[PDB]
């Protein structure tokens, strides 16, 4: 015997045409996502000014409180319109190194089953709903197969920490619809995104799935809207000689200088409270200069902190989120540094 | 929807291959005894040397099969110290644009004829198994190892997707003994990380032998290891092994570990594979037990070429040639006979 | 080019499972649809002596109308179920050599497109709903794909007369979970029914798909429940003479003697009315001896005749068929006659 | 949903290679594919009268020894080439008879014939066979039984049949709509030739019906409808192969506004299933062609290596379903039939 040895089951998963013909795009989704996606361009490339703000809750692993926080959010989306670009974060896994909750698409009933069906039924239902009330939805696709499930529903992607060097990544980047933002290596190194920007530009064979749930050789266009996440390493890389340093090779590598920044994980060195610090320092930035900002990012829910079971609603299960209160203050602040750039 | 996908092509499900390229009792045999082999080397319960060795990439089946006939005389001569394991890598992931592997690229010519490469990926894989030479190979998707996994007797994780969470579930379905190599800047912790995810059970999601997506639950992989390949420096010597062994007991994880002689801890200088195999052979005659395995690039002819123009020399990374392969094996056989008798 | 040159398309076809997890059989379905299958048994294989009463549209266009007959078949259900095993007519499509409207799987919308996907799903919906309220359900099966899409709402099968010499018709029927009755062939042949049930007894290979919607090997273990259907011919053959005759080429051919008696189609030369009149001599049957007769086939709905297009609620827009009230006497007639014969035991 | 209610009946779910794994181990040669396009002319020709040779699909019953079947090819191949102004010979490759008792279920079933079923056997040496016949000049017909098997090799098929026991069933008249092949339908068992009639008006039109893709995976499939259908005479409880059957065939297909151009079996109930009889069946043939038998475009002959039938496959090309004649026997039959057209031709 030599196949599937270490294999306890192969289980029987729906192809992402049940989920499209349950939960068909709408002609207003469709527009905002493309319009979304068009808008980010624009930022990604230098024609527009306007700051990308991904923001909201480390993890979905409640939809309903996922639904209340992105009303509240819709409201600062319109206020902040001709400031920022508002987009919500709807990440439906955290990574995680050791045991624990495997995310909504893997365990949506939070107990350690399985549920991978349910699961991308769930993540679909969820992203129609929130593009059908305006706010358009962001994600980190994690392997190269669920992405046919809701992709269409996305407006912005990321390429996490751990895989922005990993070449599939790479590949699935150049195929995704949507513009995909790189993050720097969990120890700080800034080249593997660098990298990725480029070969995510070029077209790949990668090996995937059809809409119909069958093995396929996809032949992807490239992706011209990707570009660099500054998320901290050994030290955070927030500041403006960080962002410089950034942009000088981006530049010489012939790729978009305009980054993002992450005010959490390694920039706020794990302390929820700090992305608060991270914006006030990018809030100074754009006062002074800040040409090569183009977005950042935050972690943000109804409820601040998190905790290990989901026994307070809107309240995060991975990592530490700020709270309602302070998401406001701190929307209020990037808009009101941002107004003044783009008056300049 | 799929804005920027320029085709979705046909392709053929494993099944087609395998119905093609069975797998024979002689390659089943050779591949379930010598996964049991290297996890008895894994686990110490065995104190031959593992050794990967053979080409970079595999971009010319006739020279790899020749290859290993040479190589075969050297497994068969040397069992006793080391137990001998083609090299038998399709692809070398790459930032840049260039050659992209046998299985994308079996022509040599940019065309990609996937279906045929990976036709002969498992049709040379197949031939080697039946000689007597074992494979191995490095998994890149979660796709392809439905293919010719079977006929697989140790995987590599490469440094670049040893930290991504998907290639460790992967690992933690694989049939074969798998190698985790540290980070590209030299981070060890990823790769300790990475047996321990892959030692437990996960929920990935794949394909079928008969190409259908669908979710694979896994058992989890206890024959995982790490692979020292270098970082900013290079990291083979006494005191790197010692502080790798130290993490790894801590971690509670085999403290028994691979060294590859090439890549980082060469400084990319396909001379200096021997240098550092020097050094592991002087660490086997002063103790060096927790070295289980060392990996090397190696071919008929020595260097590299950015065409395939000269038979049996790489166009991916430099290998030492034949020669400086006789004596790098010798040299690590003679240094190994010392230690399984001490 | 030798390759698909008179294909004008090939479309997306969702496969059975992602309707299964729409719709996923209930309890209540499941226990009804293996008792009745079970009760259906007993009657083909002469252990009960009720009259197993396949009834109801010709065709089903509209579920709302074919829900409300349901409710009201429900009844008379009940009030017979010692003496009738009565089980609604579901069937999606009037196979035609001629042009027309072509069943509700293969256009829900009654308007010439072709919308498969919403017809499977709405055939299962209703088939669902009906077993849901306690009314068990019938069907043609007509080709080896779609019966993975609501076998398992089905208690009771159909091979019409236009496939039953069919081999892989008959394959397929020695894979079916339920009970099937062939019928005897568009000019009254009754050999190729009498072999047809001889075929599906055995197990065969045959190729379909899966519930996931890939090709594959079916290999099937043999339905022992299949008896034929007497449905006319050049002549009708609904009487004591042909029901006579035909039981003796059933014992010869070792299989059972037991049959059921279509009242429409060539039994009542297309012409409605008479479905009655053989029902009646069905009764007249019953009361005299009728020891081989252990179903009847009726095309009833809520409202009489037929029509072109769908205009008039709960009126056939396929084969004619009697109205509720004649629906009523003639259960009622058959449940008398039927009454009797179980008392002579 | 605890009682069950599925697959209650069903033995096992067995792994099918799709049709692609075929097709790309046996893709279609430039010969081969030249000879089936032509061909698939050549008799949409004789169907709509613009050519009037006679089209001869004449082989063994079933086909349960590729060697064998090459061999008489190479055989029939020769008559083929020397015969082609007269007649346009196909040869008969057919898997497997359809039965209502259990025996042999033919070689896509039952490749090794010894009651195991290598469906995945079958069809790759169905396909072998088929490819390999085509590109040594012979095109080859078959009767199409069920909806999977012709995506793993139709491509092949220059001609193809419905059978008398399904020319009246709905999916495969819809399955004919979207065959690449000019299609011929048979009467039905007992002798009814509305059945082909009707089914080669349904056939012609577009329909929508159930099948798999070459990937494997199942869909629907939209056909174009099929303009080069005709009927069969294959007799009944009594033969209809004679002139006054043809005639009156001929009006009611006329009638009803399709081809008057059909084809004769001279096999089956015509010939009573007696072998000998087949030749009865040809002179009588050869007879309305001297005539007139304008509305004739073909002809069905049950041919093999050596005559008769057997049981078990014990002698070398020599049917094991229905009795063929031997190849003397088919020599005779086509010279006759050769000469016979050849006058029917010349007056006009
Ligand atoms: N559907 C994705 C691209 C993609 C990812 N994986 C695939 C597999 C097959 C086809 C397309 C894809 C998009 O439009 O963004
Ligand atoms: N077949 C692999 C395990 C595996 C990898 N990918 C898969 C996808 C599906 C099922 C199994 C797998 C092995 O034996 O090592
Ligand atoms: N599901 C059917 C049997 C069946 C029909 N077609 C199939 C194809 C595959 C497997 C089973 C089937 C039943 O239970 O009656
Ligand atoms: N391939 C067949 C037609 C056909 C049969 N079944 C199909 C299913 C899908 C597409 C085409 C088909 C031909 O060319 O004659
Ligand atoms: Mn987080
Ligand atoms: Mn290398
Ligand atoms: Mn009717
Ligand atoms: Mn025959």
């Amino acid at each position: 015997p030599t196949d599937d040895i270490k294999i306890k089951e192969v289980k029987e998963l729906l192809p992402p045409i049940a989920h499209l013909y349950e939960l068909p795009i709408s002609k207003e989704a469709s527009g905002l996502v493309h319009r979304t996606r068009q808008e980010i361009s624009d930022l990604v490339h230098g024609r527009d000014k306007r700051l990308l703000v991904i923001i909201g809750p480390c993890s979905i692993h409640d939809p309903k409180a996922a639904l209340e926080y992105a009303e509240r959010l819709l409201k600062l989306r319109k206020q902040y319109e001709n400031e920022l670009l508002i987009v919500m974060r709807v990440y439906f896994e955290k990574p995680r190194t050791t045991v624990g909750w495997k995310g909504l698409i893997n365990d949506p009933h939070l107990d350690g089953t399985f549920d991978i069906n349910f699961g991308l039924r769930q993540a679909r239902s969820l992203l129609l709903s929130l593009n059908n009330m305006g706010m358009p939805a962001s994600t980190e696709f994690l392997d190269m197969i669920t992405p046919q499930y809701y992709a269409d529903l996305i407006s912005w992607g990321a390429i996490g920490a751990r895989t922005t060097e990993s070449q599939v990544h790479r590949e699935l980047a150049s195929g995704l619809s949507c513009p995909v933002g790189f993050k720097n290596g969990t120890d700080g190194n800034l080249k593997i995104a660098i990298d990725a920007i480029g070969a995510a530009s070029h077209s790949h064979h990668f090996l995937s799935v059809t809409k119909a749930g069958h093995s396929a050789i996809v032949h992807t266009g490239g992706n011209p809207d990707c570009h660099v996440i500054l998320r901290g390493g050994k030290e955070p890389n927030y500041d403006a000689e960080h962002v410089s340093e950034a942009a000088e090779q981006l530049r010489a590598a012939g790729v978009t200088d305009k980054l993002m920044i992450d005010c959490s994980h390694a920039n706020s060195r794990k302390d929820y409270t700090r992305q608060m610090e991270v914006a006030q320092d990018i809030a100074a930035q754009l006062e002074q200069d800040g040409g090569n900002i183009m977005g950042v990012m935050v972690e943000s829910h109804l409820v601040e902190g998190r905790q290990d079971k989901p026994e307070v609603y809107g309240k995060s299960i991975t990592d530490a989120c700020i709270g309602w209160g302070a998401t406001e203050e701190l929307l209020a602040l990037l808009a009101g540094a941002n107004k003044k750039r783009m008056a300049r």
